[PDB]
Protein backbone atom coordinates (compact mmCIF):
# COMPACT_ATOMS: atom_id res chain seq x y z
CA UNK A 1 0.00 0.00 0.00
CA UNK A 2 3.16 1.70 -0.57
CA UNK A 3 1.57 4.56 -2.61
CA UNK A 4 5.10 6.72 -3.90
CA UNK A 5 5.55 9.15 -7.26
CA UNK A 6 6.03 6.75 -9.54
CA UNK A 7 9.32 8.07 -11.48
CA UNK A 8 9.45 5.73 -14.38
CA UNK A 9 6.89 2.69 -15.26
CA UNK A 10 8.04 -1.05 -14.96
CA UNK A 11 8.36 -4.33 -12.73
CA UNK A 12 11.92 -5.59 -11.24
CA UNK A 13 12.53 -7.75 -8.96
CA UNK A 14 15.62 -7.86 -6.58
CA UNK A 15 16.44 -8.57 -2.65
CA UNK A 16 16.11 -4.44 -0.75
CA UNK A 17 19.77 -2.94 -0.05
CA UNK A 18 19.98 -0.68 2.68
CA UNK A 19 22.51 2.10 3.67
CA UNK A 20 23.34 2.26 7.05
CA UNK A 21 25.78 5.07 8.17
CA UNK A 22 26.94 5.67 11.57
CA UNK A 23 26.32 9.10 12.89
CA UNK A 24 29.20 11.16 12.73
CA UNK A 25 30.45 12.68 16.47
CA UNK A 26 31.86 16.11 16.82
CA UNK A 27 34.62 17.08 19.90
CA UNK A 28 33.77 20.04 21.99
CA UNK A 29 37.03 19.95 23.72
CA UNK A 30 39.48 22.92 23.74
CA UNK A 31 42.76 21.76 22.59
CA UNK A 32 46.00 23.80 24.00
CA UNK A 33 48.50 25.83 21.63
CA UNK A 34 50.58 22.49 21.57
CA UNK A 35 48.03 20.50 19.54
CA UNK A 36 46.99 23.46 17.30
CA UNK A 37 49.57 22.75 14.33
CA UNK A 38 48.51 19.27 14.58
CA UNK A 39 44.88 20.07 13.35
CA UNK A 40 46.62 22.12 10.90
CA UNK A 41 48.23 19.05 9.35
CA UNK A 42 45.25 17.32 9.84
CA UNK A 43 43.29 19.89 7.91
CA UNK A 44 46.00 20.79 5.23
CA UNK A 45 47.40 17.62 4.83
CA UNK A 46 43.27 16.34 4.83
CA UNK A 47 42.81 18.29 1.58
CA UNK A 48 45.19 16.85 -0.11
CA UNK A 49 43.31 13.41 0.40
CA UNK A 50 39.66 15.09 -0.10
CA UNK A 51 40.72 17.14 -2.70
CA UNK A 52 42.69 13.95 -5.04
CA UNK A 53 38.99 11.97 -4.06
CA UNK A 54 36.52 14.62 -5.58
CA UNK A 55 38.85 15.38 -8.47
CA UNK A 56 38.07 11.68 -9.50
CA UNK A 57 34.77 11.32 -8.77
CA UNK A 58 34.64 15.16 -10.89
CA UNK A 59 35.42 12.95 -14.60
CA UNK A 60 33.20 10.18 -13.11
CA UNK A 61 30.34 12.56 -13.50
CA UNK A 62 31.01 14.07 -17.00
CA UNK A 63 32.16 10.11 -18.63
CA UNK A 64 28.88 9.03 -16.85
CA UNK A 65 26.87 12.00 -18.01
CA UNK A 66 28.19 14.46 -19.78
CA UNK A 67 30.24 17.67 -19.76
CA UNK A 68 27.13 18.40 -18.49
CA UNK A 69 27.13 17.83 -14.84
CA UNK A 70 30.88 17.79 -14.97
CA UNK A 71 30.66 22.00 -14.73
CA UNK A 72 28.43 21.45 -11.66
CA UNK A 73 31.18 19.19 -9.37
CA UNK A 74 33.99 21.73 -10.82
CA UNK A 75 32.67 23.97 -8.96
CA UNK A 76 32.16 22.38 -5.83
CA UNK A 77 35.50 21.88 -5.85
CA UNK A 78 36.49 25.54 -6.48
CA UNK A 79 34.97 25.76 -2.87
CA UNK A 80 37.03 23.19 -1.13
CA UNK A 81 40.42 24.80 -3.14
CA UNK A 82 39.05 28.22 -2.17
CA UNK A 83 41.99 30.12 -0.46
CA UNK A 84 38.97 32.34 1.46
CA UNK A 85 37.73 29.67 3.46
CA UNK A 86 40.45 28.34 3.83
CA UNK A 87 41.85 31.24 5.96
CA UNK A 88 39.07 31.38 7.85
CA UNK A 89 38.98 27.71 8.58
CA UNK A 90 42.76 27.86 9.99
CA UNK A 91 42.00 31.21 12.27
CA UNK A 92 39.09 29.55 13.83
CA UNK A 93 41.04 27.15 15.25
CA UNK A 94 44.17 29.38 16.25
CA UNK A 95 41.80 32.04 17.64
CA UNK A 96 39.18 30.05 19.22
CA UNK A 97 41.37 27.00 20.10
CA UNK A 98 38.82 25.03 17.84
CA UNK A 99 39.58 21.62 16.45
CA UNK A 100 39.80 20.81 12.93
CA UNK A 101 36.50 19.08 12.74
CA UNK A 102 34.54 21.83 14.84
CA UNK A 103 36.02 25.16 13.53
CA UNK A 104 35.22 22.92 10.02
CA UNK A 105 31.75 22.54 10.53
CA UNK A 106 30.81 25.83 12.13
CA UNK A 107 32.01 27.60 8.37
CA UNK A 108 29.81 24.92 6.71
CA UNK A 109 26.63 25.62 9.14
CA UNK A 110 26.70 29.49 7.39
CA UNK A 111 27.51 28.08 4.03
CA UNK A 112 25.13 26.41 3.58
CA UNK A 113 22.14 28.06 5.12
CA UNK A 114 22.81 31.03 3.09
CA UNK A 115 22.66 29.42 -0.66
CA UNK A 116 19.32 28.30 1.41
CA UNK A 117 18.00 32.07 1.95
CA UNK A 118 18.62 32.24 -2.54
CA UNK A 119 15.39 31.80 -4.63
CA UNK A 120 17.38 29.84 -7.22
CA UNK A 121 17.00 26.28 -8.51
CA UNK A 122 20.29 25.93 -8.83
CA UNK A 123 21.94 28.05 -5.88
CA UNK A 124 19.46 26.39 -3.34
CA UNK A 125 20.27 22.73 -4.34
CA UNK A 126 23.65 24.19 -4.05
CA UNK A 127 23.33 24.36 -0.20
CA UNK A 128 22.42 20.42 -0.24
CA UNK A 129 25.23 19.61 -2.21
CA UNK A 130 27.90 21.49 -0.43
CA UNK A 131 26.48 20.45 3.49
CA UNK A 132 28.02 17.18 1.23
CA UNK A 133 31.47 18.60 1.01
CA UNK A 134 31.80 19.40 4.67
CA UNK A 135 30.31 15.65 5.77
CA UNK A 136 33.26 14.20 3.24
CA UNK A 137 35.82 16.17 4.72
CA UNK A 138 34.30 15.19 8.53
CA UNK A 139 35.11 11.43 7.49
CA UNK A 140 38.20 12.22 5.98
CA UNK A 141 40.00 13.94 9.44
CA UNK A 142 38.43 11.38 11.90
CA UNK A 143 39.65 8.33 9.33
CA UNK A 144 35.77 7.68 9.52
CA UNK A 145 35.55 4.67 7.12
CA UNK A 146 34.06 5.10 3.57
CA UNK A 147 31.21 3.12 2.19
CA UNK A 148 32.42 2.04 -1.48
CA UNK A 149 28.39 1.75 -3.37
CA UNK A 150 30.69 0.78 -6.95
CA UNK A 151 31.61 -2.29 -4.90
CA UNK A 152 28.78 -4.47 -5.70
CA UNK A 153 28.38 -7.86 -7.09
CA UNK A 154 24.93 -8.86 -6.81
CA UNK A 155 21.85 -7.15 -8.98
CA UNK A 156 20.20 -5.80 -5.75
CA UNK A 157 17.26 -2.94 -5.34
CA UNK A 158 18.67 0.61 -3.63
CA UNK A 159 16.87 1.77 -0.92
CA UNK A 160 17.89 5.31 0.83
CA UNK A 161 16.29 8.24 2.50
CA UNK A 162 18.10 10.06 -0.16
CA UNK A 163 20.82 9.69 -2.43
CA UNK A 164 23.62 13.11 -3.37
CA UNK A 165 24.84 13.89 -6.47
CA UNK A 166 28.35 12.93 -5.91
CA UNK A 167 27.11 9.40 -4.57
CA UNK A 168 24.93 9.24 -7.76
CA UNK A 169 27.85 10.33 -9.76
CA UNK A 170 29.46 6.94 -8.59
CA UNK A 171 26.97 4.80 -8.48
CA UNK A 172 27.14 1.50 -10.85
CA UNK A 173 24.02 1.90 -13.19
CA UNK A 174 25.01 -1.95 -14.25
CA UNK A 175 24.89 -3.49 -10.57
CA UNK A 176 21.37 -1.22 -10.20
CA UNK A 177 18.36 -2.48 -10.92
CA UNK A 178 16.49 0.22 -10.06
CA UNK A 179 16.05 3.13 -7.17
CA UNK A 180 13.82 3.44 -4.58
CA UNK A 181 14.46 6.69 -2.09
CA UNK A 182 12.11 8.73 0.41
CA UNK A 183 12.25 11.87 -1.62
CA UNK A 184 9.98 14.55 -2.34
CA UNK A 185 10.51 13.84 -6.05
CA UNK A 186 10.32 17.31 -7.66
CA UNK A 187 14.17 18.64 -7.47
CA UNK A 188 15.17 14.71 -6.50
CA UNK A 189 18.43 14.24 -8.50
CA UNK A 190 18.05 10.60 -8.20
CA UNK A 191 14.29 11.51 -10.11
CA UNK A 192 16.87 12.87 -13.52
CA UNK A 193 18.53 10.08 -13.19
CA UNK A 194 15.30 7.86 -14.13
CA UNK A 195 14.44 9.86 -16.72
CA UNK A 196 17.71 9.78 -18.43
CA UNK A 197 18.19 6.23 -18.16
CA UNK A 198 14.03 5.08 -18.18
CA UNK A 199 14.92 2.94 -15.57
CA UNK A 200 11.63 2.02 -13.23
CA UNK A 201 11.79 4.11 -10.27
CA UNK A 202 10.05 5.72 -7.04
CA UNK A 203 10.66 8.42 -4.79
CA UNK A 204 7.75 9.27 -2.52
CA UNK A 205 8.07 5.93 -0.60
CA UNK A 206 7.56 8.00 2.70
CA UNK A 207 9.11 6.10 5.41
CA UNK A 208 10.31 2.88 3.22
CA UNK A 209 13.68 2.96 4.62
CA UNK A 210 12.28 3.16 8.49
CA UNK A 211 10.44 -0.39 7.92
CA UNK A 212 13.03 -2.28 5.17
CA UNK A 213 16.71 -4.41 6.40
CA UNK A 214 18.70 -5.27 3.67
CA UNK A 215 18.30 -8.18 2.23
CA UNK A 216 14.95 -7.81 2.34
CA UNK A 217 12.75 -9.55 -0.86
CA UNK A 218 10.77 -6.46 -2.40
CA UNK A 219 8.76 -6.63 -5.88
CA UNK A 220 8.99 -3.28 -7.68
CA UNK A 221 5.75 -2.68 -9.88
CA UNK A 222 6.14 0.43 -10.73
CA UNK A 223 2.70 -0.29 -12.73
CA UNK A 224 -0.34 0.15 -10.15
CA UNK A 225 2.07 2.26 -8.05
CA UNK A 226 3.11 0.02 -5.05
CA UNK A 227 5.64 -1.77 -3.41
CA UNK A 228 5.15 -5.11 -1.95
CA UNK A 229 7.03 -6.10 1.76
CA UNK A 230 7.70 -10.04 2.04
CA UNK A 231 5.50 -11.58 -0.53
CA UNK A 232 4.30 -15.20 -0.35
CA UNK A 233 5.73 -17.53 -2.66
CA UNK A 234 2.12 -17.93 -4.29
CA UNK A 235 2.04 -14.31 -4.78
CA UNK A 236 5.62 -14.21 -6.91
CA UNK A 237 4.74 -17.11 -8.80
CA UNK A 238 1.23 -15.13 -9.96
CA UNK A 239 3.83 -11.64 -10.46
CA UNK A 240 6.34 -13.86 -12.49
CA UNK A 241 3.80 -14.97 -14.61
CA UNK A 242 1.75 -11.94 -15.49
CA UNK A 243 4.72 -9.35 -15.53
CA UNK A 244 6.68 -11.48 -18.10
CA UNK A 245 3.06 -11.88 -20.00
CA UNK A 246 3.83 -8.13 -20.41
CA UNK A 247 7.06 -8.66 -22.38
CA UNK A 248 5.67 -11.80 -24.39
CA UNK A 249 2.46 -8.98 -24.79
CA UNK A 250 4.72 -6.31 -26.01
CA UNK A 251 6.51 -9.10 -28.23
CA UNK A 252 3.07 -10.14 -29.78
CA UNK A 253 2.88 -6.62 -31.17
CA UNK A 254 5.32 -7.73 -33.69
CA UNK A 255 3.05 -10.53 -34.65
CA UNK A 256 0.68 -7.59 -35.53
CA UNK A 257 2.66 -7.94 -38.55
CA UNK A 258 1.94 -11.67 -39.53
CA UNK A 259 -1.62 -10.54 -38.84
Amino acid sequence: MISGILASPGIAFGKALLLKEDEIVIDRKKISADQVDQEVERFLSGRAKASAQLETIKTKAGETFGEEKEAIFEGHIMLLEDEELEQEIIALIKDKHMTADAAAHEVIEGQASALEELDDEYLKERAADVRDIGKRLLRNILGLKIIDLSAIQDEVILVAADLTPSETAQLNLKKVLGFITDAGGRTSHTSIMARSLELPAIVGTGSVTSQVKNDDYLILDAVNNQVYVNPTNEVIDKMRAVQEQVASEKAELAKLKDR
